[PDB]
């Protein structure tokens, strides 16, 4: 039910077939790994870089034994698309919407652009330009989603508006009723708004209601039932409150 695993990543079961793997550095962040009963395992968001995802695809590996791997996308960040080069080097299928790619691209443009502005040391500017993330190889339209079967076992991806980033999506398991929220749910405080529709974020996790959740997992930290959406709205309109939004 709970290991301790290398890269001071832990997993830990929350239904049958249902495990939060989680990075204790980097501000218990969480992805979600969940077995289908074709052999199927699905992977949604990412470890940050490839030490991380190598440790968590090794661990996959020995305790799931994966017919196939699908990894999704949740947004253009570390945790989200951190994962992808080692995914693909392991054969996974992995699955963003258009718009996420596109700010995946976008985003190591712009960081391309600093590097050569920058940096003198011709070393390390190769390394910080090797260390880009790649986006997924696979792409749905973001504001249809995607929903994948897998032998008859639905798994939703759905856009309920900009929030955390403009291109955030969740992931919804009908069959266990689990709701991975990732980063747009915020049940205490809203986190990095760099990327952030503040104004709109209230509508959008209200959307999120729609789905008859009996567990919510955000992007970190502890998860919970149908009431870390609640909160997740308290926290969302406070912000909008006291920024004028
Ligand atoms: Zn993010």
């Amino acid at each position: 039910d709970h290991v301790d695993l290398p890269y001071n990543l832990t997993a830990t079961k929350i239904d049958s077939d249902v495990f939060v793997v989680t990075d204790r550095d980097f501000y218990s962040s969480n992805v979600l790994v969940a077995k289908m009963l074709d052999g199927t395992v699905v992977i949604v968001s990412s470890p940050f870089e490839n030490l991380g995802t190598q440790t968590l695809m090794d661990w996959v590996a020995k305790t799931m034994k994966p017919k196939k791997v699908v990894a999704i996308n949740t947004h253009f960040h570390l945790d989200g698309t951190g994962g992808n080069e080692i995914y693909k080097k392991m054969g996974a299928e992995t699955w963003s919407s258009d718009l996420t790619k596109q700010l995946r691209l976008e985003e190591n443009k712009k960081d391309r652009i600093k590097a050569a502005e920058f940096y003198k040391n011709e070393d390390l500017k190769r390394r910080i330009l090797s260390s880009h993330p790649v986006p997924a190889d696979n792409v749905f339209d973001l504001k249809q989603g995607k929903v994948f079967s897998f032998s008859n076992e639905l798994v939703e991806v759905s856009f309920p508006g900009p929030a955390h980033s403009p291109d955030n999506v969740v992931v919804y398991f009908p069959k266990k009723k689990l709701l991975f929220g990732g980063c747009m749910i915020k049940p205490k405080e809203l986190g990095y708004l760099g990327d952030a529709n503040v104004k709109a974020w209230p509508d959008s996790a209200r959307r999120l209601k729609k789905f008859d959740a009996k567990i919510v997992i955000p992007g970190h930290g502890e998860w919970g039932g149908p009431e870390m959406v609640n909160k997740t709205i308290k926290v969302a309109e406070k912000a909008v409150g006291e920024m004028r939004l």
